[PDB]
């Protein structure tokens, strides 16, 4: 690439053989959990100035080009966000060169040429809908442009839109790109943003593909935002076979059961969201089985055990695998009578090919052998969550299956539910 904005040691740099210098404003945060995740607020000072090596600035009728990067973009929350576009990546000088912007629903990219013709490629996606893979989520976004021919946008690794730029002239970009809100009404408003890249060419889609498996973390799981999994974090639980339901336990003990059941609240403000409830339910907590790592983050093959909070106590997700049948029901223990029950999850964020998927707990009994991942199973006309080495069958023979994959959806501000 020609520019890639990364955090090393105690700032952001270029990891570019360019070294384009960089100037960050005072109110730019960065995630502990991983530094390379940049918050940019409405504010003056919230902002990120690269200083583009005279060499790479744009200034052609011919050149190829493409930028990636990953957005978190929060839900838009009220009418003030409607008919708002704001700049978020700024390279736009004396009216010609290229920007990113957001507006309600919409991610824009716009190439302006120096007689100030455009062209620009839109993301739209809905806030009217039950459940969002794109709302206030870490998504992967790809453009690329070639002179002869389209610009593209692509949105984790799948072409979006495409139009054709061939009838635009000489594009003279500006030498800097400012990160910024630029023109936001809403002052709540954040972005989050990580891995930026430009490179000198057009991205094919085996390029694109790459690197949105390369820069997905594959073997870190992820929370429903994105976010990597951690230990000790109250995670509300959704199921995405039967995405409408939530756990709850039918009593504590190996006599109860936890189970799914309909249905999630609706979460409504009128004209600009309408959206499932995701902090419904049982809440779970991810616990360390492994002595001797301090990290807190959850990574592919970790051994954990599973807590379930039930009126604020905290019980053991188990089960006794003697019980008859493939499908091994679980209940929520008392941690001191939790004995030699089936207890030890396996956590999985990644396929047999180190490709990210969702994530997928295989419980394991005391000599470590399989019981099989945890989903659920009707019985008597309710959605027992079970362990079912049924489930690792399946993908082991079709490498796909329903049921055993699941999101941990902690508290984000960028969704604003009350829990
Ligand atoms: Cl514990």
């Amino acid at each position: 690439s020609i520019l890639s904005l990364r955090y090393e040691n105690n700032h952001l740099i270029d990891l570019s053989r360019y070294a384009s210098k960089i100037n960050i404003g005072s109110r730019v945060n960065f995630d502990p959990i991983d530094k390379n995740q940049i918050q940019l607020f409405n504010l003056e000072s919230s902002k990120i100035e690269v200083i583009l090596k005279n060499a790479i600035v744009y200034n052609s009728m011919y050149e190829n080009f493409s930028t990636s990067f990953w957005i978190k973009i929060p839900k838009y929350f009220s009418e003030i966000s409607l008919n708002n576009e704001y700049t978020i990546i700024n390279c736009i000088e004396n009216n010609s060169g290229w920007k990113v912007s957001l507006n309600y629903g919409e991610i824009i990219w716009t190439l302006q040429d120096n007689k100030q013709n455009i062209q620009r490629v839109v993301f739209k996606y809905s806030q009217m809908v039950a459940i969002s893979d794109y709302i206030n989520r870490w998504i992967f976004i790809t453009i690329t442009n070639n002179r002869l021919t389209k610009s593209k946008i692509y949105i984790n690794g799948r072409l979006i839109d495409q139009k054709p730029i061939s009838n635009l002239g000489n594009i003279h970009a500006s030498n800097k790109i400012m990160f910024k809100l630029d023109g936001c009404r809403d002052p709540r408003r954040y972005i989050m943003i990580k891995y930026f890249n430009l490179f000198d060419k057009e991205l094919n889609e085996k390029e694109i593909k790459d690197l949105y498996d390369s820069q997905s973390n594959s073997g870190i799981l992820k929370d429903f935002w994105g976010n990597y999994l951690q230990y000790d974090k109250p995670y509300y639980m959704l199921n995405l076979f039967d995405p409408n339901k939530y756990v709850d336990v039918n009593n504590v003990g190996i006599r109860g059961y936890m189970y799914l059941k309909g249905s999630r609240s609706t979460l409504l403000t009128t004209n600009i969201y309408l959206n499932s409830g995701l902090y419904m339910g049982t809440k779970f907590i991810i616990k360390k089985y492994a002595s001797g790592n301090k990290d807190n983050i959850v990574r592919n093959n970790d051994r954990v055990y599973i807590n379930v909070v039930v009126n604020n106590k905290e019980y053991r997700l188990a089960t006794n695998a003697s019980q008859a049948g493939v499908e091994k029901i679980l209940s929520a223990l008392e941690i001191p009578d939790i004995g030699n029950l089936s207890q030890v999850v396996v956590m999985k964020s990644k396929n047999d090919q180190g490709i990210r998927n969702k994530c997928k707990m295989n419980l394991q009994d005391n000599n470590g052998n399989d019981i099989g991942f945890i989903g659920f199973h009707k019985f008597n006309d309710i959605y027992k969550l079970v362990a079912s080495n049924w489930y690792n069958r399946q993908i082991e023979i079709s490498s796909r299956t329903f049921g055993c994959s699941w999101e941990f959806i902690p508290v984000d501000d960028g969704w604003g539910e009350k829990p």
